[PDB]
């Protein structure tokens, strides 16, 4: 219970192809309520249910796509 959002700076992902790579690849794992990623600040925000899946798992998941994630939550 209780939602959550976290932003990770995803170094490597930096064109529309990479955007849709992350976004589409994310929108399938349980926990993910909403993804979106933006290249302007090379950020990915994953609105994951902060219970069943953790920042670790998101890190590994994004790493599997070939871009380096590190949690920040800027805004
Ligand atoms: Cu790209």
């Amino acid at each position: 219970m209780g939602d959550g959002v976290l932003e990770l700076v995803v170094r490597g992902m930096t064109c529309a192809s990479c955007v849709h790579k992350i976004e589409s690849s994310l929108t399938k794992h349980r926990g993910i309520l909403y993804c979106s990623v933006a290249l302007a600040t090379n950020k990915a925000h994953i609105k994951y249910d902060p219970e069943i899946i953790g920042p670790r798992d998101i890190i590994h998941t994004i790493e599997s796509l070939g871009f380096e994630p590190s949690l920040v939550k800027i805004e």
